[PDB]
């Protein structure tokens, strides 16, 4: 029996091998916290950006304590539980807390807007969502109300912040009581991937599976108790959250220092201030890093860790890494559905600059493929197929996406385009899905031809990627117009986009009109993408 209905678990011999292989250990994701605390109660676990700080043993107290206010409003064993915040200590004190209840986290990014939250929320069947008050300038409780509304099994909404009719996220807090343990097979968490269909996709994460993401991936990266790990991406984002990210980091004891930007001004800071030792960006902050450190004077030697990924970095500014910024840079090609493949921190150099790494499991398996599903010759470009020990066999609640997604014998289809060298590094050439990757962040095309062709003056939409020398691809929306009628510029279907609910990111750069697309009879998007220009 499990606790949650909807998703796909491991067939049991895999599952019996990885227990026996020592990856999946039975042990609940908040028992990183539990066993840490017991161990270096008095080490310091968290800093926020104010210099506000917490030991292990405090922030393994606070976590029970609002598990147990948790469970006095009702939220707890198996309830899905929306979590929508900031890098500031709530959310780290939440994400053990909710865990702790029973509950299950799904995690969304602050910039998630009513289309993505109304619908996560819908999928999970969500009883309560958590959202800070104002944040970056957006109201987060007008969001709740409209979530409210649609999603009618949302009973509670709780707020880092001021509440106003909802309930204070601080209020939350009771004397902490006896809670039993998930079983570690069972869904810990719910991640969002960008996907490639009309609606974003839910993938759930098992207690052992994600364990074993946090801790092989600490392993790989050195990550230990003299670790200071900056947190620069979004707490949610699997990358910063597990990849090792800030869950690594309290495996092993070490501190995590939480950054409220990745801009210079507020990471460079934070560096000197606390220290830090390592943190993970995407591409277009390394950049952003790598040019700022010519006319900013802080002090970063301290840093001995870059990991870069999401989107490819280039080899040309992989190689600056050390000489500007005076660290090991680490590149990582990961996903949220699982597979991740890391440099190893003592690579020679030249895989360091020209690869994406390579499998972090010795049970993760590859296959690359060609149109036919056949297996390529080795070091022929094709699709990315993998099962492992921390990758799912299914998304949560979306059948018909499963049987499209995975191969028969359990494969995700993972959609990159790779190569593998024969040191078995991988290098990524390109995608085969309909999903552009625009700085780390992901487009579904398809979700968002949706959204565009809802607006009246549009008839049929294609969203088409376009090469860019520092996100690596941007949006281009091409729209045929409503019959008689005019389409949208682009800053009007951006108001239209905004209104509508749909995340900043993924409002098209570029807009070009045209009578027709050009068909395969699927719209070739191969050659939109050439016919840009
Ligand atoms: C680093 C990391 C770790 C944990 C994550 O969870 C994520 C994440 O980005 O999660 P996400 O599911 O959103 O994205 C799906 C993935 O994004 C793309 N990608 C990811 N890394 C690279 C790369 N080094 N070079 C080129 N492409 C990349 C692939 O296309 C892939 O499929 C990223």
């Amino acid at each position: 029996s499990h606790m949650l209905d909807g998703w796909v678990p491991w067939p049991e011999s895999f599952a019996r091998r990885y227990r026996a292989a020592g990856y999946w250990e039975g042990r609940p994701l908040d028992r990183l916290l539990r066993e840490r605390a017991a161990a270096d109660p008095d080490r310091i676990a968290l800093v926020d950006a104010a210099g506000d700080r917490w030991t292990y043993a405090e922030l393994d107290r606070h976590a029970d304590r609002q598990a147990a206010g948790l469970r006095r409003l009702g939220i707890g064993a198996g309830d899905r539980v929306v979590v929508q915040l900031p890098n500031t200590d709530a959310f780290v004190v939440l994400f053990f807390a909710l865990l702790r209840a029973g509950a299950v986290p799904v995690l969304t990014l602050p910039a998630h807007r009513e289309s993505e939250i109304v619908h996560v929320a819908e999928t999970a069947g969500a009883t309560a969502y958590v959202i800070p008050d104002v944040l970056d300038g957006f109201d987060h409780r007008a969001l709740a109300r409209a979530a409210r509304k649609a999603v009618p099994s949302i009973e509670h909404v709780l707020v880092a912040g001021e509440a106003a009719e909802f309930t204070a996220l601080a209020d939350v807090d009771a004397a902490p009581v006896p809670l039993a343990e998930p079983d570690p097979g069972d869904v810990a968490l719910l991640l969002l991937s960008g996907g490639t269909t009309g609606k974003p996709k839910l993938i759930p994460r098992t207690h052992d599976d994600y364990t074993y993401n946090v801790r092989a991936s600490a392993e790989v990266c050195g990550f230990d108790s003299d670790t200071v790990y900056l947190v620069v991406l979004p707490t949610a984002h699997n990358f910063a959250l597990a990849c090792p990210g800030l869950l690594g980091t309290l495996m092993v004891g070490g501190t995590v220092v939480l950054a409220p930007t990745p801009s210079p001004e507020d990471a460079f800071e934070l560096i000197e201030r606390e220290k830090v030792t390592a943190t993970a960006v995407v591409p277009p902050v390394a950049l952003l890093w790598l040019d700022a450190v010519e006319w900013e004077d802080a002090d970063l030697s301290s840093l001995r860790l870059l990991q870069v990924g999401g989107s490819k970095l280039g080899a040309e500014p992989a190689a600056r890494v050390r000489p500007a910024l005076g660290c090991t840079l680490q590149q990582v090609f990961g996903m949220a559905e699982g597979l991740l493949n890391y440099t190893r921190l003592d690579d020679p150099s030249d895989l360091v600059i020209q690869t994406q790494g390579r499998p972090l499991s010795p049970d993760d398996e590859i296959r690359v493929v060609d149109e036919d599903g056949r297996d390529v010759a080795p070091g022929e470009t094709g699709e990315l197929l993998t099962r492992g020990p921390y990758t799912l066999r299914g998304y949560y609640r979306a059948p018909e996406h499963n049987a499209r997604t995975f191969s028969d014998d359990g494969f995700y289809r993972t959609g990159d385009l790779v190569r593998v060298l024969p040191s078995g590094h991988l290098v990524v050439e390109g995608r085969a899905k309909d999903q552009i990757n625009r700085g780390g962040d992901k487009i579904s095309a398809e979700e968002l031809e949706n959204h565009i062709m809802a607006h009246p003056g549009v008839h049929d939409a294609a969203v088409v990627g376009m090469p860019d020398a520092t996100m690596g691809e941007r949006t281009c929306a091409c729209l045929v117009p409503r019959a008689g009628r005019s389409a949208p510029a682009q800053r009007e279907l951006a108001a239209f986009l905004t209104d509508r609910g749909v995340a900043a990111y993924k409002l098209p750069d570029r807009v070009e009109v045209m009578d027709a697309f050009p068909r395969t009879g699927k719209t070739d998007k191969k050659e939109l993408g050439r016919r840009i220009a």
